C-alpha cells in the first residue's frame, strides 16, 4: 500500500500544488477544499495522515485537529498555513500536531516530514493489525463472543 | 523559586529580573550565556529562562548546552527575533516553552512558576532516592 494522505485547503491552486509535491515523493493524496468534507473519510482505521490548512470557511484546521485528537490521537496531523503565528505554532506542538508549517514552505520541509508522519503511522497501524491477527483464535472458537458479555 | 535569566537587552533583563521577583524567584541575571552556563549544574534547582539572539553565544545554543547537561533543567526561550520553524523546532527538541516579544507580564510568570514546580518534583525525587540506601538496586561494591 502506498503512503497516503488526506490533504485539505480552500486555496484550489495550492492545493493542487501541495498535491502534486505529494504524490512526487510517493503519496497517494486525496484532497478536499474543506475540514468536514475531509472528515467524511476519516476515522481511526485511517492509514494515512492529516495535512491541513487552517483559515477556511466553516471548519478551521485547528478545530479539524481537536476532532482528529478526539477520533484517534496516534493518526498524524501537519498544519500548514499563511495565518499563523509563534503563539498558535508552540501551542499546537504542545497539543500534540505533527508538524506547523508556515506559508511560503520550502517543499522539501512538507515532503519529509510528511514521509516521516506516515511511516510512523504505519508502524501503528501494522501493531493494530498483528493484535487483530491473534485475536482470530479465540474469535474462531467462540471464545470471543461467549465472553462478549463480561465487557 | 530559582531562576538564570539571560538577555543581552539591559533595559528588558532588569524589567524582567523585577517581574520575576515579584513572583517569588531569586534572580541571578546575565547578558552573557557561556557567564550564565559557567555558574550552572546538574545540581541546579532552578531554571533557565533566556533571549535567543546575542553577541556571543546564542540562546539556542545555551539551550542545547543544558539538554546536555541535565535534560530535566527546564529553558524557556524569550525572543524579539523567532519564526516559526525555529519556535517550532525549539519545543520538539524539548525547550519548556518559547516566547515571543512583546510579551504580557503573566504569560511569562505563568510559564515560569510551573516550569519551577516541574523541576522541584524531579530534584525532591533525586533527593529522595539519594538519602534512602535501600532504594538501590543493582550493582553494590564492596571491600
Ligand atoms: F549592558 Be549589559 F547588558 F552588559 F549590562
Ligand atoms: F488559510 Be491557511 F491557514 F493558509
Ligand atoms: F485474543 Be485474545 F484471546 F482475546
Ligand atoms: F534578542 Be532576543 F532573541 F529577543
Ligand atoms: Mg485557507
Ligand atoms: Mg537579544
Amino acid at each position: 500500500a502506498a503512503p497516503s494522505v488526506f490533504l485539505i485547503d480552500d486555496d484550489r491552486d495550492l492545493r493542487k500544488a501541495m498535491q502534486q509535491t505529494l504524490e512526487l515523493a510517493g503519496f497517494t493524496v486525496s484532497s478536499f477544499a474543506s475540514a468536514t468534507e475531509a472528515l467524511a473519510g476519516l476515522s481511526a482505521d485511517f492509514a494515512g495522515i492529516v495535512i491541513s490548512d487552517i483559515r477556511m470557511p466553516g471548519m478551521d484546521g485547528l478545530a479539524l485537529f481537536r476532532k482528529i485528537l478526539a477520533l484517534d490521537p496516534d493518526l498524524p496531523m501537519i498544519l500548514v498555513t499563511g495565518h499563523g503565528d509563534i503563539p498558535m505554532a508552540v501551542q499546537a506542538i504542545q497539543d500534540g500536531a505533527y508538524d506547523f508549517i508556515a506559508k511560503p514552505f520550502a517543499a522539501d520541509r512538507l515532503v519529509q516530514s510528511a514521509r516521516r508522519a506516515e511511516k510512523k503511522r504505519r508502524l501503528v497501524m501494522e501493531n493494530r493489525s498483528l493484535r487483530r491477527a491473534a485475536e482470530a483464535a479465540s474469535e474462531g472458537l467462540k471464545l470471543a463472543a461467549a465472553l462478549e458479555h463480561h465487557h
